């Protein structure tokens, strides 16, 4: 879109905290496409998406930077796991799936992005001849799966996860992983599809592989997909300080759900900073402890903090539950230095 | 539903004996999406399902939970065995299939609950131009699949059985397992599927997922999937006292079962307290002396006890039996500290 | 149906020799259909279907059973080896086949059943506008279906045989048999179906599921199918006393059918009281000294018998052939006390 | 067409580098096309195409000389990976398929290539009874396929990858490979294949078979084959002089491009004649000291080198950066001599 | 047809050199179709087809008799490789597919037989009302496919190729093949196929099955294939002297087709005798001394030679090159007696 690289950064600060080379990763990725269209044929079917490699440890962002830039662009995403294509069998969807899934969102795009756009007359013609029975007007599926397709082919982003999981003695003698970056070559490669939608074709599509590579390096992808695989960033771990900023500025975080959650039943709920110090350490602590799943880690102990208040909230109306580090502290308790538990409640 | 965490449970208590904590859990899980509801754009959709994973030894009412759970919801429900997706070759349906089913009953609940509905008029109408022809109308398969869609959309709740088997040295050279997570994956991540009653959206979907976690531990399943699982309840095992609750006080409950069929016979059937005491006591004796199968082993128990009366009944109208303990102990009988036959008969 | 357990039972008696338990034990599932019906919401649907784990060796009755159940409940049946899951591959049909074949069959038992009911106008109505022709009135599929999803619905009898072949120590690292078990519980747990027909829902089907058990126990058997199969019954071998019966009080027996089929050809024959001991202990004596096969034996016996008469009966028309012990003695011969032929010609 | 081999050389020379005998190879292959047209029948249909079989390794411009033959000849083209029907499944599509594939294209090489060919009345017309509802005139599928199925007939051009992934003592345990050449063989052979735009016959289609063969060897290919790969042509390794020459002469060289694009964002940039030198020095010193991915080395190469300004060019409009020799040795750095990184970050 | 025994093998004798026994036999079970149509009911429909096994080294002609016979014939043939029906799967296509793709071309060959056939009036009624647009008259597919499962039926031929690959001591653990033989046998043994142009019946099918036979011997084939191959013929190999012929005999041999080809570019070439014979020895010597694929090995020896020709023939109009031994000498060059070469470039 006309959102120029440092504007598209602006956008992901405001829901990932970190990860600098990631967001300026997808941010070029993104902008070339701009870039793009300006150039005149042949020089603009001639240049192909940048594609990128983001190499990093699980729960660091590498889907959400993904998922925030499709959305910030307005585009079809669709996240997929590789290693989908190698559980013994194969007999249920290919590679072309990834496109029809991706294409089919397309369409879904321009719909509810139609059904109440061009409807500049949802009104004062839906009825007086309520509404509902209006949204099928100037539809015309010749030219909404048109433009759909068209989304597709010129805005598409396929998120390919675990890609490092399909690549390469007695571990040598499978090979098919490799077998596999073959059959998503074409993909990527540019290439046609058939869709009930009619044919798209994923020669502009931008695609994202992320991987731990803590088993393979990159290099050891078939040369094919090196090639295509332009921009290489690495993300970094998140320190107990990361997980402090993500509880709370990223739009949407954690502590803001909640509170406009509580509110719903009439409690409004504050967080301590120290209190806030204290469930991003316990987040960390148990990570490093046991096993370190990144941000989600977050998740659990959020829950298992606002267990209690989220199931009397009801009965609690008009009240203002002030959650400072001791409410966690009791709250979350001997779960945490408590590996037998962890493993099982967190 | 507009019920408060607290109503849920009384509601549930009504079905369930014990396992607070998970009635607990299903609550906060339910009510959190009426919370959502009044939340607006863009944390309402912003906000996700709080999905359960619930931890407890066969027989002690996890799936009875969601069953009742989805019941009071008035929500499309559907359970699956996550194992059903690792047989050996995965050439029927794959994790899709639940998203379709889960639409089928969605479509199957605007459906009966709307023939017997908005049907204001299937009189003084059907007729007179019996019924039955009637129900034809007003339908309306645009609207009637809409709302279908809608409710699997914004209140399907999938159940997950059994997901610990699915998780992980030659015990290490399968991994397919990790696999399957992986394909369930964009189900709980949320995401698009086709169905012939449209496209269901699996994004504000509940799922519950339970598991014995005997041989692995929640911490085991790949990161995404802990992730996803937010809310984490135990449950326990039923002591002998639980049996003798569950064969009564639950609506519904086996005694009131018989009662209810042999009174359909002219029989007025009895129990003894201490026959009830007896009975428990023997589904009990057989669990820990042989394979603890929970309060299951309370079906066969009361249909071995049941069994003569239940067969000729038909004989004896007008009558009025009363099981107490000595008829219980000789209908049982020998069959209980016998292992041989315990392991056929019960 | 109407019909009382003494009732059902007495009309089995006349086709089925002995196994009482078993007669007992459909009876009470067939009759506790009838005494659901009577109930009142909710508890009417609450109440599932009894069904019943069969214990015995093979030739005893076990099928014949359930098919004459079915058959005297004018109930859509369905036998099927619950083997036929496992067999490498599962690329053919999976669970939801019986259903559908069952499904299929209530059609075909509304149709026949009602081509040759209602048509109380077959005639004075379907020529002098033959008939034939006629048939194709009144039908309405949107009614036909209709009671068939009723039929398979409410009075479906699906026969899983040889369920024992599907449980569980080189021996163990097979526990596919258990994933089967998993996949057919939807089935017994109740849920809904797809069908060219429409939705049929397996709540109320009633599952006879029988099995040798040699091997395993049923303890074996997932808690959940335990929990499923309620009523467990054992079946008995037979007695050469038992063939002796078999061979000429069950209705359509074998001497009945062979009189019929020759008095076709003009031919009467006629079975020496002896002549039948005489066939009954062949069918035994061969079965202990070989692989008994229960009373299939018979038939290869009672088909070496009518041997020569069932090839000339033609060329005897207005005979009487009395087969008496010495007949039978002549006409089977050397065949039985040697085991090299018996493998063979019986 | 009309183009001599070589004009088609020239042609190719502009976009490929080096790769003479190549080059030669399918000019001679195309050229002979435009021949046998000129024939009669028999001896017309009698000649089959001229099929090749480029040796040679990974990133010499095997599959670019097709494709750009394939462009210049404005023929359907299609690449596919040997491997791709090997890997255990083959459930999914056979041989047929690319021939299907490569039909699809051909409809869309007439189509585009029509849309706005004879529409020499896309105005005048198209309104005035804007445009765009004109393009659905003319068309008639009749004779749009028509063309289509003539086109991958008589101008088909089939890109075989790979090839020498399928050949041929604990390795010889598996000929499957060669059962593989076997189910290819039939296209190369000339048949019929069945497609949703009619029945193409791959009788006159042009292969393009290419292959390391560090592994096997052409010999080892089945008899069949070997016959009906009647050129043989070997590519050879690129110089880091070829890669200076590739980084600017090509149409559309990178250079070229990350110019063309950079202009875009108002910024114009400049390479130094060292700087082009030291960045094909840069792949090629990469390439030799891990793993030699030939061209395709350049572009991770110079998207690292871009890196920096293909960022913030938005924030340098009017401004013209020269890349430098210096420019370059600084944006590339350690990550050259540095083993650990260029196998992430190149 | 029409055609005798002698006339067949002279029609063959202009394409195939040597082979004779092969000839005859070809002819002979040819003739015999015509035969058959002369008898009279049942005798007709007794005679089966004289099936052909022939046996031979690669490159001696084997599938170009069998295509040669069918084009004389004007019959619908069909090649297939046995190996096909063995390959890890058969999840593609069963041996019913070859009956459907032989049934496909019996269309194609009754179409443009017909559509240039009575067409006698694609003038004077086409227009006047070009042509084109003409073609779709008279055809009725009702008719048409009629005749084409005419054809199918009563002159079809399949050509089972290397069949000596599915016979049959660890090498005896396969019986698989034996199990092919077994699914092709109902196409020899006679059958009904369904086919998108109705109900073609194999009884009347003329089978030829080739191969090598190095390794296992006919008489290993299951007794049905062996009974329902009446024809035994045996091929030899090619001696250096047949491939000289082969070189200018056979119509439209090589030297007639870069003759005819070079002649469009205006370029008149000429071979000496002794350069054929150059030729040829070139082609047997590189045969013997590593792989003999018989008389392929004169294609890329051909294409070797022409090779320089067949560039610049464009450039050298109104010449005349003379091929003479010289020529050949230095064409060729090293690559022959240099095995390191000759299984590349030849
Ligand atoms: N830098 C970050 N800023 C904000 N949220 C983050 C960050 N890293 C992780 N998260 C949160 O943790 C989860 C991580 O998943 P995802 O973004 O897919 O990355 P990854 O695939 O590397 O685990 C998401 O719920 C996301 O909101
Ligand atoms: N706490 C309980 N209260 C009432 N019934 C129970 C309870 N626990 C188990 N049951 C009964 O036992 C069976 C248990 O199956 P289910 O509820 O699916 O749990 P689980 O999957 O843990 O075995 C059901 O028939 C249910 O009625
Ligand atoms: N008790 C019995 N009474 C009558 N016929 C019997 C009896 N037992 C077996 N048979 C006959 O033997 C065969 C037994 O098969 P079936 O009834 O399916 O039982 P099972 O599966 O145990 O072998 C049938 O042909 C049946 O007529
Ligand atoms: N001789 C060459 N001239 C121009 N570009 C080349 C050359 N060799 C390789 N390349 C570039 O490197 C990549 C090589 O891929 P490709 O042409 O398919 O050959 P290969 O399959 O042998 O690797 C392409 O992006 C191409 O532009
Ligand atoms: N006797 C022959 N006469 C003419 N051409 C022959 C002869 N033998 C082989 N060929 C040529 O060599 C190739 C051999 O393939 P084919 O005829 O299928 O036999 P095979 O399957 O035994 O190799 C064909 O191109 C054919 O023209």
């Amino acid at each position: 879109s006309e959102m120029t690289p440092r504007e598209i950064v602006s956008e992901l600060d405001q829901h990932i905290i970190g990860q600098a080379d990631a967001k300026r990763a997808v941010a070029i990725a993104l902008r070339n496409r701009w870039r793009r269209m300006q150039l005149q044929e042949p020089l603009r079917h001639e240049v192909t998406p940048k594609n990128i490699l983001m190499i990093g440890p699980t729960g660091v962002g590498k889907t959400e930077i993904a998922r925030r830039l499709a959305k910030l662009a307005n585009a079809p995403f669709i996240k997929v796991e590789a290693t989908k294509f190698t559980e013994v069998g194969y007999v249920g969807k290919e590679v072309d799936s990834i496109i029809r899934d991706l294409t089919d969102s397309a369409m879904k795009l321009v719909r509810q992005q139609e059904i109440a756009k061009n409807r500049a007359r949802a009104e004062d013609v839906a009825e007086e001849r309520l509404i509902d029975d209006e949204a099928a007007k100037l539809i015309n599926p010749e030219e909404l799966k048109q433009k759909a397709i068209d989304a597709v082919e010129q805005n598409g982003i396929v998120f390919i996860d675990e890609i490092d999981k399909i690549c390469k003695e007695y571990s040598g003698a499978d090979v098919s992983r490799e077998g596999v970056q073959r059959d998503l070559l074409p993909l990527v490669e540019g290439s046609t599809v058939s869709t009930k939608h009619g044919m798209v074709k994923t020669d502009h599509i931008l695609f994202i592989a992320s991987g731990a590579f803590q088993v393979a390096r990159p290099s050891d992808l078939i040369p094919e997909l090196q090639g295509r695989l332009p921009i290489r960033v690495e993300l970094t771990a998140l320190s107990a300080a990361d997980f402090e900023r993500i509880l709370t500025e990223p739009h949407a975080s954690l502590t803001e759900q909640y509170k406009a959650l509580m509110a719903t039943e009439g409690v409004n709920i504050a967080f301590t900073t120290d209190a806030v110090k204290k469930i991003a350490e316990a987040a960390f602590r148990v990570n490093e402890k046991t096993e370190n799943i990144g941000a989600r880690r977050l998740h659990t102990v959020m829950e298992r903090l606002m267990d209690k208040i989220s199931f009397s909230a009801s009965d609690m109306n008009g009240q203002t539950v002030n959650i400072d580090a001791a409410y966690v502290a009791d709250a979350l308790g001997e779960v945490v230095e408590n590996e037998d538990l962890s493993r099982f409640i967190l």
